[PDB]
């Protein structure tokens, strides 16, 4: 044997990963060394590799490769076999590059609701599936618009595993989210998942059809089921209709656009519902035919008669039938050792054949035999090979060319016969070794040979006593396992059995590319190379168990969790409809193979390896010395060197080896936990959801640091309870009102029992059964048991009713078996609240009064007067002592008042006032962290819905782009951008938009014209006079300086020049009437430092205020005075609580310090602020509100008394009961609130300590006056006037026909709050046609309410319609009320009533 070395190294050498590799010497007899040296393009930078050498005998190496500065590198590899003998080197082109970190993701489910959270666990590990610690740069999440809605910095995923919550707001726009992840190596990886309201369903089609349909056939079974919401089908008469599609179909445009079909209809009755066997003779056609759909139109009787018209278009036509497909061909045939063709017979259904003689076209080598299929349609057959260059083969079921009219399209009447043609191994020792493949997939953890065939023909002349051979397989881009066997012949030698077993464990890839080879002593190398499939396994081997079949409220349920001893799980507990939603992305399980980047080795991927063009020793192209000129000009073999290469690595050999040749449902997530293995397993309880009709589908994965990746299986957790019931009962009722409570309880066990229901009464309501009897009744297996009780309530308020159901035990009636302890769960308690609203609206007042003993005694008086319009006990006086100023906006910000946050402006109020508390708890330092993470998570939900808000062009309109508004309105940007500058100091407020909202409403600029406004103004009544160019300027400043932002950025630069020439001009204009734009203007200048002229304005205004016990109340020029009679009513000014607050925070913002002056003001401001302010936070004039409470956050910046400790309230009525209380310093934000009944003002509380203290004091009465005087006219009407038609009982339309009468009121935008008669549910489609039409933007409804947000008023009347629906016939008598207000100022209200058209 002559000297020749071989080495093989994996041609995609990874940064970090140690580059395993395999080095040999074939038959050199001196001992030598070898060197691999890798040289870098474009640079210098060389790792060497040098090492021993073996004269017969292989061994490993792993090498790692330094981190490459480029990100893939195409740089040159170079081996220097260092022989005394010779010195043997090849250089060659090697593709190196950083291996970024293997990150898949979560978030269970890709559709969400709208008000739920995200969970969003994300997971990183590199090649070896076991997890890696590193630091994340960048996660983000993306909307439609591409805004970014949160983000997270750089953070270190302890184990590979780490949790992120992230909330979502009510209504998010959908056009779908995606979740984007940036490795620390640039490339970034993507997660789509979107959020919507999705349907609910009364009833849905479940019919199975042929998918496809064989081409000459005549029936097709069809069984047609109609499921409504969990498997009762309790359906009704269907008609189903299956309408075929020719060729061109309704493409003839003329005297006919239809396309000819035969419709069905029958009775469904029990889960064997409707079978329709449908014959196929007039069907589609045998010619000129595209694809036939089905629709079905499911349709119920005893109940709703609405009919679920289902487009289900699974139906596609299969001309070609009885395919035949290679399932297992040698695709490179051996001339000596057959190889193995396996062909497959098949139905074009995809069923096959059993059976059935086929014909093998052997088109060389003339093999014509009659072989049949098995049971699988499978087919094995050999060749004999002692050929020339190439077989081709092809099978023969059909021959046929049928009568069909047209020969035009390709053959498709028979069957499209399989074709394959092989291609011979270059040979050049007239031998070579055949390895079988493999067809099925190949099982982890149970070995598996597989045969080895081999030849010699006497090639191996000095090779004798020892045939050494070898195998390497490759997974994973690299080389994972070596070995070696031996032959022992002397001799030439044909085909024999070479069995090699490999062990099949999960470190191999998806796919098994396994090559094997020998060495000649003649120098040339013959082998084979062979793939296999490997099903995913991973190497740990997770348990998932429960308690199963648990009743639905059995709370402890036992999640049992074994893995590889210490290592993280990630529970993920979620039901069955998300499974059903759509498949999950790789089942966390499946495809996690797949997300390895190139997975399969096809062969130097990428054109750089583009240097096997070496000799082209083809230059001697002439013919070969012959009797016949027969040139050879294409060699269509496949060398040893080209199945090294399709294996996907470089080979390195001293002889010739190449070649010479060359040139649905509800989702509702569940548990979702970090568990660690307790180096045996872990136990966890997990709290089943009081959600029963839902199967719940448990999966996890667990992970360790030396271990790999887990994956258990998809456990159940199913809840049955067979009493289970639903309640109906009205969402709201009057008390005057009384209606027919109905309760029907549903059985779903096989048990054949009955059921006993029992009421249980409360003083505040009384119940009448409807059925005199009260024994249980007769209530089988899988029936309903309807109840009913005349129920009218007493208490007004919230009620929380409660039903008891459960089987009697050992009474024997109807039913022959009465088992009446089927599981636990027997007694079944459900419990809904109620809403008990009593005659008239309303009416809420504030009394609360700040008191400071300051080391002493303080008391006052309550008065309390009961208009005479008063229903009976509709008064509520409830009283709450808070420590500080803004207690109660502290506790309710979100609820902070009605106004249900439609538009742009309310959701600000839902959303500024949290950024302001949280900066007064951070300056007080008592930010107590579980009040903040609570801000922080409402305060994120607030930034969302903002984006609804946002168009392209950057400004925050009203309204927006949505609904095709192409306006933007400069307050509202200014206003967000505002709440944005101290936004972006905790949760991360994206750059991207104060910096496009910034670049607008500064383009929007004229010299001295200070950022000329698009958008009308709000609410002209605030502002008598025009004001225009002055209020708007000096506001958009504030907001526009309120950001970081100082008198050297070029806009208020520009800016400051106008509000001093407007001052300037209007000491000499007007006289006065502009106080607003003076408080305005007094801000400014407080912010801008310009107290040399700050200070002369304050001066003004205060004369301008007016004094009232020694309380400073700016007043508003017009003087409006609409309220008459009621002292109770001045709680309404809206403009009067701008200029207060405004003068208040502007002696509040000293720049040096708030000095004693300027607080003495501020406590006679705050008193009456305090004073004014309404209740339950509410304050009721809304982004008034917002800037009064942000001046009330600034005055307690200042205004801080850590010593305030000891305090004490005590409330006294003037009757019986009094009450006491303690506010200290850690009480200071702890609501102390009682109920105290009494209508009259019979109520005098004392409060003595040190410091101040604040009293909440508010009641609400009922009243329903008619006739009174309202700036506005509410004509409410119904249809018909008066109901006869036995149908106007449930639906009628309801007339809103609104005018505005005063125009000097200047009320813009206002809406109608529609109140139903205690037992409708509006139609939202019939709401949802109001937005088209002008003047009425959005129209949500929630819980009996009706809102139209009607945009802007018009002396002429609006007429506007919708229908409701009745659910429970609530219909004693209530004529109903209907309210009419504006947003930005409340005393215009113009409540009329209108009455149910049946009452």
């Amino acid at each position: 044997g002559k000297p020749q070395y071989m080495v093989l190294v994996p041609s995609l050498l990874h940064t970090e990963t140690t580059e395993k590799g395999c080095v040999l010497l074939s038959y050199l007899n001196e001992t030598v060394t070898v060197s691999a040296s890798l040289e870098s393009v474009r640079g210098n930078r060389s790792l060497f590799t040098d090492l021993e050498a073996e004269n017969d005998v292989l061994h490993c190496v792993a090498f790692a490769v330094p981190k490459s500065s480029s990100n893939e590198e195409v740089m040159f590899l170079t081996v220097q076999v260092k022989g005394p003998t010779q010195e043997f080197k090849k250089r060659t082109t090697v593709m190196v590059k950083n291996e970024d970190s293997l990150v898949f993701v979560q978030t269970d489910k890709s559709i969400y609701k709208p008000g739920q959270t995200v969970k969003f666990r994300v997971v990183s590990m590199d090649e070896n599936f076991h997890p890696l610690n590193e630091l994340i740069p960048l996660v983000y999440i993306q909307d439609p618009k591409g805004n970014r809605i949160a983000q997270w910095q750089s953070f270190q995923l302890e184990g590979g595993l780490k949790q992120f919550s992230f909330p979502l707001s009510s209504e998010p726009f959908q056009g779908s989210y995606k979740v984007v992840v940036q490795k620390k190596s640039g490339g970034r990886t993507e997660h789509p998942f979107t959020v919507e309201e999705f349907v609910l369903p009364k009833f849905e089609v479940q019919v199975t059809v042929p998918k496809i349909i064989t081409i000459l056939e005549e029936e097709m079974n069809v069984s047609v089921c109609g499921l409504y919401t969990y498997g009762k089908p309790v359906p009704g008469h269907v008609t189903v209709s299956i309408c075929r599609k020719y060729s061109d179909a309704s493409d003839c445009h003329g005297e006919d656009s239809q396309a000819f079909c035969e419709k069905f209809s029958g009775q469904l009755n029990s889960h064997g519902c409707f079978y329709q066997q449908v014959k196929t003779k007039v069907f589609q056609l045998k010619r000129k035919e595209y694809e036939m759909k089905l629709h079905t139109e499911a349709q119920i009787q005893e109940e709703g008669t609405v009919v679920e018209l289902t487009g289900r278009q699974s139906s596609e036509i299969t001309r070609t039938i009885t395919k035949l497909s290679f399932v297992k061909v040698d695709s490179h045939f051996r001339q000596g050792i057959p190889f193995f063709g396996q062909v497959r017979l098949v139905d074009g259904k995809g069923v096959p054949i059993p059976n059935k003689v086929i014909f093998i076209r052997g088109n060389e080598a003339n093999y014509y035999s009659n072989a049949t299929t098995d049971e699988h349609g499978l087919v094995q057959f050999s060749i004999n090979t002692t050929n020339v260059m190439g077989t081709s083969l092809t099978v023969r079921v059909n021959y046929k060319d049928r009568s069909p009219c047209y020969g035009y399209q390709w053959v498709s009447e028979e069957h499209e016969e399989a074709h394959h043609t092989a291609y011979l191994v270059f040979s050049p020792s007239k031998s070579f070794v055949h390895l079988e493949p493999m067809s099925h997939e190949l099982p982890c953890g149970h070995t598996q040979t597989v045969q080895a065939h081999y030849i010699l023909n006497g090639g191996t002349l000095l090779g004798l006593k020892k045939l050494s051979f070898y195998y390497l397989i490759m997974a994973k881009g690299g080389i994972v396992r070596t070995g070696t066997h031996g032959l022992l012949v002397k001799q030439e030698d044909m085909k024999g059995h070479f069995s090699i077993s490999i062990p099949v464990k999960s470190d191999i890839a998806p796919v098994a590319r396994l090559l094997i080879y020998a060495v000649l002593p003649t120098g040339d190398v013959i082998g084979d190379s062979a793939k296999y499939d490997v099903e995913n396994c991973l190497a740990n081997k997770v348990d998932l168990s429960f308690s199963p079949s648990q009743s639905l409220p059995a709370s402890h349920a036992h999640l049992r969790v074994t893995a590889a001893p210490q290592s993280v799980c990630a529970l993920r507990a979620v039901d069955q409809s998300v499974l059903l939603m759509k498949p999950d992305a790789e089942l966390s399980a499946s495809s996690v193979y797949n997300l390895l980047p190139e997975k399969d080795l096809t062969g130097f991927p990428g054109p750089l390896n583009d240097q096997d063009n070496e000799d082209c020793i083809n230059r001697h192209n002439v013919y070969i010395n012959g009797i016949t000129y027969t040139p050879v000009s294409s060699t269509n073999e496949k060398d040893m060197y080209s199945f090294l290469e399709d294996m996907g690595l470089k080979a390195f050999t001293n002889s010739k080896i190449r070649k010479p040749k060359m040139c649905k449902y509800f989702p509702e997530t569940w548990i979702w936990d970090l568990v660690v293995v307790n180096s045996a397993g872990v136990a966890e309880v997990g709290v089943t959801v009081p959600d029963t009709i839902t199967e719940w589908k448990a999966g996890a994965f667990c992970l360790s640091e030396d271990a790999g990746l887990g994956i258990s299986s998809t456990a159940s957790l199913r809840a049955f309870q067979p009493f289970f019931v639903e309640l109906t009962m009205p969402y709201s009722v009057i008390r005057g009102e009384a209606f027919t409570l109905k309760a029907t309880v549903l059985n779903y066990l096989p048990k054949c029992i009955r059921v006993s229901v029992q009421l249980e009464a409360s003083p505040a309501f009384l119940a009448v059964p409807v059925e005199k009897e009260q024994a249980p009744h007769c209530i089988c297996a899988n029936g309903r048991q309807t109840v009913s009780w005349a129920v009218t309530p007493k208490s007004l308020g919230n009620v929380n009713f409660t039903v008891s159901a459960e089987a009697l035990e050992s009474q024997e009636l109807c039913g022959t078996e009465v088992p009446s302890v089927p599981e636990h769960g027997r007694k079944d308690t459900v419990i809904k609240p109620l809403l008990v609203e009593p005659e008239g609206l309303e009416k809420e007042t504030t009394f609360n009064s700040l008191l400071c003993p300051s080391g002493g005694e303080v008391s006052e008086e309550l008065s309390l007067k009961l208009p005479p319009n008063v229903v009976e006990e509709s008064a509520r006086a409830s009283v709450s002592v808070l420590g500080d100023i803004l207690g109660s906006a502290m506790q309710n910000t979100q609820n902070l008042l009605q106004m249900p946050y439609g538009c742009g402006e309310q959701n600000m109020v839902l959303f500024a006032p949290n950024i302001y508390v949280l900066d007064y708890l951070n300056e007080t330092q008592q930010l107590t962290p579980e009040i903040k993470s609570k801000a922080i998570g409402y305060l994120n939900t607030g930034y969302q819905r903002q984006l609804n808000y946002k168009h392209y062009d950057g400004s925050y309109s009203t309204f927006g782009e949505r609904y095709g508004r192409n306006q933007g309105n400069t307050w509202l940007t200014a206003f967000v951008l505002k709440t944005f500058a101290q936004a972006r100091a905790y949760i991360f407020i994206d750059e991207a938009h104060i910096t496009q909202a910034l670049i607008w409403l500064s383009q929007r600029q004229k010299d001295n014209g200070c950022f000329r406004s698009s958008g009308s103004l709000l609410n002209n009544a605030i502002k008598g006079g025009v004001e225009d160019e002055v209020t708007l300027s000096a506001y958009i400043t504030i907001a526009l300086l309120e950001i970081p932002l100082t008198v050297t950025h070029p806009v208020v630069r520009n800016a400051l020049f106008c509000l001093e020439s407007a001052w300037k001009t209007a000491q000499e204009g007007d006289h006065g009437s502009h106080v607003y734009t003076k408080a305005l203007l007094a801000y400014a200048f407080a912010l801008a430092g310009n107290q040399d002229k700050r200070k002369e304005v304050l001066k003004s205004l205060n004369e301008e205020a007016v004094k009232k016990d020694n309380s400073v109340h700016w007043e508003r020029p017009q003087k409006p005075k609409a309220p008459v009679g009621h002292f109770y009513e001045p709680q309404a000014p809206s403009a009067e609580v701008e200029m207060t607050s405004y003068v208040l925070l502007a002696y509040l913002t000293a720049q040096p310090a708030p000095t004693s002056e300027d607080l003495t003001s501020a406590t006679n401001i705050v008193k009456w602020i305090t004073k004014q302010q309404n209740a339950q936070g509410g304050f009721s004039s809304t982004q008034d509100t917002v800037v009064a409470l942000h001046a009330l956050s600034k005055y307690g910046a200042a205004t801080f008394t850590r010593t305030g400790k000891a305090a004490q309230v005590t409330i006294q009525s003037s009757g019986t009961f009094s009450s006491k209380f303690q506010v200290d310093n850690n009480n200071r934000l702890l609501l102390q609130q009682v109920s105290l009944p009494e209508l009259p003002g019979e109520y005098s509380m004392k409060v003595t300590g040190e410091g101040c203290v604040y009293l909440q004091t508010s009641l609400k009465y009922n009243i329903l006056p008619e006739k009174e005087e309202f700036p506005f006219a509410l004509g409410v009407q119904t249809l018909p006037q008066t109901c006869d038609e036995p149908k106007a009982h449930t639906s009628f339309q309801i007339s809103l026909s609104v005018s505005y009468t005063g125009s000097r009121s200047a009320s813009n935008m206002a809406i109608v709050d529609v109140k139903m008669v205690s037992g409708f549910i509006p139609l939202k489609p019939t709401v949802k046609m109001l937005e088209r039409s002008n003047h009425v933007s959005r129209t949500e409804v929630s819980s009996n309410h009706v809102l139209i947000y009607l945009d802007k008023v018009s002396n002429q009347t609006l007429s506007l319609f919708f229908t409701v629906l009745q659910d429970v016939p609530v219909r004693d008598l209530k004529p109903a009320i209907v309210k009419v207000y504006d947003y930005y100022e409340t005393d215009e209200f113009a409540i009329a009533e209108y009455n149910a058209p049946c009452s």
